[PDB]
């Protein structure tokens, strides 16, 4: 089920700094 963060994570990751404290 990993295959479901990488779709989040991947995209604040790439995001350019998302808010939240979280460095994806």
């Amino acid at each position: 089920k990993l295959g479901f963060f990488k779709r989040q994570y991947k995209d604040m990751m790439s995001e350019g700094g998302p808010p939240g404290a979280e460095p994806q």
